[PDB]
C-alpha cells in the first residue's frame, strides 16, 4: 500500500515523491493525471505520466479525443492506468497560464470523489501557473474520498506542509 506519507485530514495524505515512480511502486488503482482538455500529455505531470507508458497513454488519449471530442476544464474521463495504474483519471484543472477560469479548481477536484482511492497531484499547479497552497486548500475542502498526493518539489512539499492550516 502508500507508504511514507504526511497525514493532512482524515482522508488527505501528501509525500514528496515523483509521481510516476510511486506508480510504479504501488500500482494504485487510480493513477490522477493533470490533463488538458486535448489529453495532449506534453509536459509536466501528463507528459512525465506519458513517457513512463512509452507514449501508451498519448496513443490511447488520442482515440479517446477523436471518438468524443475534448474534456471541459474542470472535467474528467478515465482511461487505462498502462504500466502505472488500473485506471488513469485524466483531470483538467484550470490553467491559469491558458488565462482559464481558478473557480474551476473545485469542479476538478469534484471528479476524485467518484474514486474510493487515489494517488493524485496538486491539480492546476506546476505548468499550470496556480498557487500550489491554493491548489491544496481545495483538494483538502472538496475531496472527501481517501486522495495521497505525490509533490515533486521537495521545497514545494516542505512550504505546503508547514503553511497548512
Ligand atoms: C512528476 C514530474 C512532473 C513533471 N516532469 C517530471 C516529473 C517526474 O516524473
Amino acid at each position: 500500500s502508500f507508504s511514507g506519507y504526511l497525514k493532512l485530514t482524515d482522508n488527505v495524505y501528501i509525500k514528496n515523491a515523483d509521481i510516476v515512480e510511486e506508480a510504479k511502486k504501488v500500482k494504485p488503482t487510480v493513477v490522477v493525471n493533470a490533463a488538458n482538455v486535448y489529453l495532449k500529455h506534453g509536459g509536466g505531470v501528463a507528459g512525465a505520466l506519458n513517457k513512463a507508458t512509452n507514449n501508451a497513454m498519448q496513443v490511447e488519449s488520442d482515440d479517446y479525443i477523436a471518438t468524443n471530442g475534448p474534456l471541459k476544464v474542470g472535467g474528467s474521463c478515465v482511461l487505462s492506468g498502462h504500466n502505472l495504474a488500473k485506471h488513469c483519471l485524466h483531470v483538467v484543472g484550470p490553467n491559469v497560464n491558458k488565462g482559464e477560469d481558478i473557480q474551476l479548481l473545485k469542479s476538478a477536484y469534484e471528479n476524485f470523489n467518484q474514486h474510493e482511492v487515489l494517488l493524485a497531484p496538486l491539480l492546476s499547479a506546476g505548468i499550470f501557473g496556480a498557487d500550489p497552497i491554493h491548489s491544496l486548500r481545495v483538494c483538502v475542502d472538496t475531496v472527501r474520498t481517501n486522495v495521497y498526493l505525490a509533490v515533486f518539489d521537495k521545497n514545494l512539499y516542505d512550504k505546503l506542509v508547514s503553511s497548512f492550516l
